């Protein structure tokens, strides 16, 4: 079973809802109560893929997720069509934030990321540091599209914090 769980505030702060997947928009929503403004933050298990959509009928900027967004995206300023389906279950990392897993972490799927959607994905720009591949291998690359120098992740590394400079892109291999 899964179930996409929100929250009212960002900074996965916030009173938060568990909504089970399927796709719905403001009609089922009205059922519930929270609608608009108000999914501020994400916490998406792995086992199902969602896909917010900013305007209602699930139109609008749409987002896609699978793990748990932090900052979710720019138009957080307004929600209310959403779109999961059940999707297969891979591995993927984690990585912390206070430099030496003392911090609160966050996990990925496998795959590549920018310099954009990434951070806002699942943390920032400068803030990872410590990191711990759950199951893949993680790679970090300092400038954008995988480019510049890099710092293969083939293992664990719960203390990194003062090493590169920001990382921009990765990759989950
Ligand atoms: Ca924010
Ligand atoms: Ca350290």
């Amino acid at each position: 079973m899964a179930n996409i769980t929100v929250f009212y505030n960002e900074d996965f702060q916030g009173k938060q809802v568990d909504l089970p997947p399927g796709n719905y928009t403001r009609a089922q929503l009205a059922a519930l109560g929270i609608e608009n403004n108000t999914i501020s933050s994400v916490k998406v298990p792995p086992g199902v893929k969602a896909i917010l959509y900013q305007n209602d009928g699930f139109a609008g900027d749409q987002i896609e997720v699978v793990a748990n967004a932090e900052e979710l995206g720019p138009l957080n300023n307004n929600v209310s069509s959403i779109r999961v389906i059940s999707v297969p279950v891979q591995p993927r990392a984690r990585f912390f934030y206070k430099e030496q897993f003392d911090g609160k972490e966050v996990d990925l799927p496998p795959g590549q990321y920018t310099q954009a959607e990434l951070e806002r994905y699942g943390i920032d720009n400068n803030t990872i540091s410590s990191v711990k591949p759950q199951g893949l291998a993680v790679v970090l690359f300092k400038n954008d599209n995988f480019s510049g120098d890099t710092l293969p992740v083939n293992s664990d590394a719960p203390t990194l914090g003062a090493m590169n400079n920001n990382t921009s892109s990765i990759r989950i291999s």
